[PDB]
């Protein structure tokens, strides 16, 4: 209902089927009515819009992740990869692996003691593994903003199992379920922008 595909044995990603699920994510920060990670959920929809913009006028050409950089790396020559479909995938990634280190930290029962129904310890984490090296110094205070608003805990966990008779464990195996095909897939996206020199390290 909303997992991701598995990996195929020759890491080669579906692009209109990895677009699809995962434009299932950004109405997961919607779950508790006004929305939360404004910035983060923004930008990863943004991101989707252009790739598919890009994908949906050639299914065939832009049929993988890897045929979209392949095929830009063509057309657009030295201004490669800061154009297209590659850039936006370049920032999407990274939005992607902010809500999969975000997911996994909660999951893994991380936690400052002293704040044990925050999420401020896990969304830091997130932050600093996924995104902040790329964000200049108005844009890190537009996202600790978002840092201080964040929701309870409990409160996210809540709405996650939207209206469910389901435990805070049963959900959060529900969540590890979802990370395994999730995970795997951004560490292949992240393993093909190094491979194909498509990562750019330009602060915004
Ligand atoms: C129930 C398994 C799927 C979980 C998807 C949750 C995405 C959360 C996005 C966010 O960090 O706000």
């Amino acid at each position: 209902e909303h997992l991701l595909r598995p990996l195929p044995a020759d890491k080669q990603i579906e692009t209109g089927p990895f677009l699809e699920a995962v434009s299932h994510l950004p109405p997961f920060f919607d779950c508790l009515g006004s929305p939360v990670f404004t910035p983060i959920k923004a930008d990863i929809s943004g991101n989707i819009t252009k790739i598919k913009a890009v994908y949906d006028t050639n299914p065939t050409k832009f049929r993988t992740l890897q045929n979209i950089l392949e095929v830009e790396k063509e057309m657009y020559g030295a201004e490669w990869p800061k154009v297209g479909a590659t850039l936006a995938l370049m920032w999407l990634k990274r939005g992607l692996r902010f809500i999969q280190v975000f997911l996994q930290s909660i999951c893994d029962g991380e936690r400052d003691e002293n704040h044990p129904n925050l999420i401020r310890v896990n969304a830091t984490k997130a932050y600093e593994m996924a995104l902040k090296k790329y964000h200049g110094w108005i844009v890190q205070k537009i996202f600790q903003a978002a840092l201080y608003a964040a929701p309870y805990k409990s409160d996210f966990l809540k709405a996650l199992s939207k209206g469910q008779n389901v435990t805070e464990e049963e959900c959060l195996e529900k969540v590890r379920l979802f990370l395994v095909n999730y995970t795997a897939t951004i560490d292949v996206i992240y393993e093909m922008y190094t491979r194909m020199n498509a990562e750019l390290n330009y602060k915004v």
